[PDB]
């Protein structure tokens, strides 16, 4: 069964990952484990979760060199990192930390964060999509890091996890802005596409 | 300018009332004050706000007799009370407190809480509506207290205020369940109808 590796660097939406797994199970033939694995970059078993997920809404420190190198190797040898900002606006403390992190993982002149083409196969890897919608729709594009056309890192500032967040009563908690429940569905599809792309 | 009297008995959605006023200003020719008045039932100037608003999500104590009588008189002499549950499910601690309050205000054999007819003019007092939607859609009906066909108290368990709640970035905060932004608009219309009914 597919299992997210939840990378913990500094739980905005308790149980959003579990909800992401449930959607992968309903929507696809992939069996997704309900409980993500909480992982750190110094974990000896980082490799057990090819798909890593990093969410946040504030600053986090650059990890130490062996951890940066563990991440670099994880990605170059076939893993995937989804970075998902919950900050609510673009270009805040989390964004600044993300950019510094990825500069450490892939120093120039290596490929760094660039805008992902709307023609990239990630946007048609399960659902047919156009842009990376989340709870928000601020950014019209996704950023990422490519290696030989393969997306190794996807960075979404539009808050995918917030679309999945639920209240104490089992309902969706947060509004998707501006396009509502239609947008929430497109966010769920974006997440499924990222997982199916990374796995296949 | 119309001004809500916010009745404070035990601020779930900071600034939801201000947002309600802004909607009355955009949507109608009524000038609505941005700041509601925080009022208590022992206030000598209770009468200055014919429209009272009571929201909550937990128990509150029955007010003392002079306060119960102040409310009784406020309503019988032409005022209006909107009671709006934010609890997230029906029939919780707030609901129990509401029912006890209204039993004190209007002892049997006086008319008490009853289901408001979908044909009542409140549902067509500005917008054409069918049912009292809020953030939620649990209850298919509105309850209220009538005097000679006039609605003096409206009680909505579907959380109107939660539809108006905004985040720190000026967007709608909470999901409307199950029917999304269409439902949010119907909630906003329900609030406008209640105000216009009470005023006209």
């Amino acid at each position: 069964a597919f299992r997210f590796g939840q990378l913990a660097l500094g739980d905005i939406y308790p149980q959003a990952l579990s909800r992401m797994s449930r959607e992968i199970d309903k929507r696809t033939s992939i069996e997704a484990a309900r409980e993500p694995a909480a992982v750190t970059l110094s974990s000896p078993t980082l490799h057990e979760t090819p798909f890593l997920y990093l969410a946040g809404d504030r600053e986090f420190a650059i990890p130490p060199e062996p951890e940066v190198e563990a991440l670099r190797r994880h990605l170059t040898f076939g893993g995937f990192l989804l970075i998902d900002s919950a900050e609510g606006a673009l270009g805040g403390a989390f964004d600044r930390s993300v950019r510094r992190l990825l500069q450490a993982v892939f120093p120039a002149p290596a490929p760094g964060l660039e805008i992902v083409s709307g023609e990239h196969v990630v946007f048609k890897s399960f659902y047919l999509l156009e842009r990376p919608l989340g709870r928000l729709a601020l950014s019209p594009v996704m950023e990422g890091i490519l290696r030989d056309g393969r997306l190794m890192v996807a960075y979404v500032q539009n808050d995918l996890g917030g679309a999945f967040a639920r209240d104490d009563f089992g309902n969706f908690q947060l509004a998707c802005v501006p396009d509502g429940e239609r947008q929430r569905e497109l966010a769920f599809r974006m997440l499924v596409n990222l997982v199916m792309y990374a796995l296949c």
